[PDB]
């Protein structure tokens, strides 16, 4: 592959679950194909605040449950990136 900063990930079940709800079912995606995937399942879903749409409560949707916490900002990259992460294998 020409990129060099490319990421190829094989999700977990339940990562793979959600992606599939809104996406292609495929083997392995790469980290902003499931980026942008989650973010169409935030809209999708409509878990944001309609009056603070960069703020999300995913408290008990499978979301939540994957991430860890009830709730993120949308500017707290990091947080987002690990938890992730933590969905997910990136492939050797
Ligand atoms: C002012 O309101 C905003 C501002 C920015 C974002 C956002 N920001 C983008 C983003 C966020 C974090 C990272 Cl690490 C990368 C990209 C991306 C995104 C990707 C993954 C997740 Cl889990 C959530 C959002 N993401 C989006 O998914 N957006 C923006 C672009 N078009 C959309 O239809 C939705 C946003 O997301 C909603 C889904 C809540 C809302
Ligand atoms: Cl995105």
């Amino acid at each position: 592959p020409a990129s060099e900063q490319e990421t190829l990930v094989r999700p977990k079940p339940l990562l793979l679950k959600l992606l599939k709800s809104v996406g292609a079912q495929k083997d392995t995606y790469t980290m902003k194909e499931v980026l942008f995937y989650l973010g169409q399942y935030i809209m999708t879903k409509r878990l944001y605040d309609e009056k603070q749409q960069h703020i999300v409560y995913c408290s008990n949707d499978l979301l939540g449950d994957l991430f860890g916490v009830p709730s993120f900002s949308v500017k707290e990259h990091r947080k987002i990136y690990t938890m992730i992460y933590r969905n997910l294998v990136v492939v050797n």
